[PDB]
């Protein structure tokens, strides 16, 4: 698939909603990036 | 991971990033939402 996602917009979506856990930020960024590779 | 992401606040950003591709708004969410769930 031929798709973009903006990862930059998504990690500040995810900044805001673990407006306390960073560390989840990266997690849950990590694991879409990863599963992104992984649902190709 | 117990970690929880906002799909639909994600569904919006992708929507608003394909603001003419809402096709494209749904293969990217459902390959994220696949993926996290290959990421696992």
């Amino acid at each position: 698939q031929e798709l973009t996602v903006p990862w930059d917009d998504i990690e500040a979506l995810l900044k805001n909603n673990f407006e306390n856990d960073q560390a989840a930020v990266r997690q849950v960024m990590e694991r879409l990036q990863k599963g992104w590779s992984l649902a190709k």
